[PDB]
């Protein structure tokens, strides 16, 4: 029993982190074979942070402007290109302790874990979610640029995400390892807002579950709604609407408890429109809803 | 910016994670050196589980009864011995991936990561707290009994916990590397029941200064408290004393946001009496005190 927010094992990644640095600017880079990926906005300088045109940037640096060290061993670039908002460093070695991955680009409601570095060091793992507005809220200092996010299927590690940069809510934003941008942002030093978000109902639904199979049981109820009902609610408290589909992914979970997802459904109607009066769901006293159906089930495995 | 339970970087451990059989029982064990250390209970069976006398069933295995595997590895056991609620079983093999380490034992209120794993493979890390009761709020199915928990400093692994059983309230309770329990209780099967649990009133203290680092001020006044008036409050709403030592360990969070201790104590106090009004602090609704001081300064390093 017990339900916490769980990163995957950082070992298969810890391995793949690099330090770079161009000009005065330090950041992180992602060592997969003979490439290091890396934001690249690590060419600009204090001078061109409104308008940088970063193919000129790039067209004005060579590869000996790059200095990638891993641990305590330099990395010959040899070559380097612009894909998107991330550079490609090739360099002379092949990543020894490369893990079979794939890059992979994840859906709003989607979790992954992040592995936190610095200097090419990694200082921490902790799990976000892609927000319904392509945010992630994230810890994230100065020199955090290149940490990744990432799922781990089996032995396969599959990148979703690396940190660019922090808006001026605290929320953080970053782009796929094709470096395309989640959301509407772009690398300048441009405040720039988020559209606004919404509350991932899927995810608030099998969170319920979890409760329920971890013993927590006073939100339930007699009642059912139907779809329609409670779909009517949810956009009422900003919920993103529940989909047959949504249904159909929590059906395991629904099989496991015993109780209908249109039953759960119910009781998170009354949870929105009554509060929880004083009680807590799995310890908290708000409705969490940065666990996927996933998330539930591999950490719930058997009760 | 960003506040987020984050745990270490699990590289080190997961290198250090072994499958130990003995009999139809599988758990995990910790492969340092030329010696894997598990829980003892891996010798019990069915039928002796009320009050095994270990001794006695140990006495009663050989070498060829333990059957160890570091993936696809099987290492020869060569010698067997009991450490209080562990064993030690020496290998013919050092293990390649050691790091360096030490057995450490914590206090309550300290808190540190886990490597939660099935079958002596990872499955997942995440951070915990040792309550004052010695019990920890953790996430583990049958199978976790030898996951450890640890923390890292510099690059020295300071294990501190060994996991072996969940209490009837669905907590968690387990051993210091050596082998001795947390609290009261027994690797045996008897109504073991948790004592009386309070909340850390100094990591409640520095989540509060992680939040102001953070930009939630709401909660702050101009009032202050002494800290004689402040601990009476505390007791009521069963909090820890907070003693001068705490108030020191606070000071540089206190230096950081110009906000002295017992005003701090001054807004906590408000906090205990009045709730929240439906507002939130780093995303929270209940006060959180699973973070130490040293917890929120090494991740809201300069700002
Ligand atoms: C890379 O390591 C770095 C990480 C972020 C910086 C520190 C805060 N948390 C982070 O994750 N990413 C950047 O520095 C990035 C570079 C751009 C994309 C070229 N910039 C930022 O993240 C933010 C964007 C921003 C700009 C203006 C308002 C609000 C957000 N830049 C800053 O935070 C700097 C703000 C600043 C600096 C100096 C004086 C006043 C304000
Ligand atoms: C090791 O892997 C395992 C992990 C725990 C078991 C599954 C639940 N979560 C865990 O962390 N540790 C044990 O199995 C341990 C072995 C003892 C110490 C020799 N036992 C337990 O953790 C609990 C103790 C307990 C016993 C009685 C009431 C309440 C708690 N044992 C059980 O959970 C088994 C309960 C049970 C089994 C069969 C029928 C009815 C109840």
């Amino acid at each position: 029993s017990g339900f916490r927010k769980m990163a995957f094992p950082s070992g298969k990644v810890e391995g793949c982190m690099v330090q770079v640095t161009c000009g005065t600017t330090t950041l992180n880079g992602l060592w997969l074979d003979d490439v290091v990926y890396c934001p690249r906005h690590v060419i600009c300088t204090s001078e061109d942070m409104l308008n940088p045109n970063y193919e000129d940037l790039l067209i004005r640096k060579s590869n000996h402007n790059f200095l990638v060290q891993a641990g305590n061993v330099q990395l010959r670039v040899i070559g380097h290109s612009m894909q998107n908002c991330v550079l490609k460093l090739k360099v002379d070695t092949a990543n020894p302790k490369t893990p079979k991955y794939k890059f992979v680009r994840i859906q709003p409601g989607q979790t992954f874990s992040v592995l936190a570095c610095y200097n090419g060091s990694p200082s921490g793992v902790y799990q976000c979610a892609m927000r319904p507005n392509f945010t992630i809220k994230g810890s994230f200092l100065n020199g955090s640029c290149g940490s990744v996010g990432f799922n781990i299927d089996y032995d396969c590690v599959s990148f979703c995400y690396m940190h660019h940069m922090e808006l001026p809510t605290g929320v953080h934003a970053g782009t796929d390892l094709e470096g395309n941008f989640y959301g509407p942002f772009v690398d300048r030093q441009t405040a720039q807002a988020a559209g606004t978000d919404t509350t991932i109902t899927v995810n608030v639904l099998a969170w319920l579950y979890a409760a329920v199979i971890n013993g927590d049981r006073w939100f339930l109820n007699r009642f059912t709604t139907t779809l329609n009902d409670f779909n009517l609610v949810a956009m009422k408290y900003n919920y993103e609407p529940l989909t047959q589909d949504h249904v159909d992914i929590l059906g395991p979970l629904s099989a496991q408890t015993g109780i209908a997802v249109l039953d759960m459904c119910a009781s998170l109607k009354e949870l929105l429109q009554n509060g929880m009066n004083g009680r807590t769901i799995l310890g908290s006293a708000l409705l969490e809803d940065e666990f996927t159906p996933f998330d539930v089930v591999r950490q719930c495995s058997g009760v």
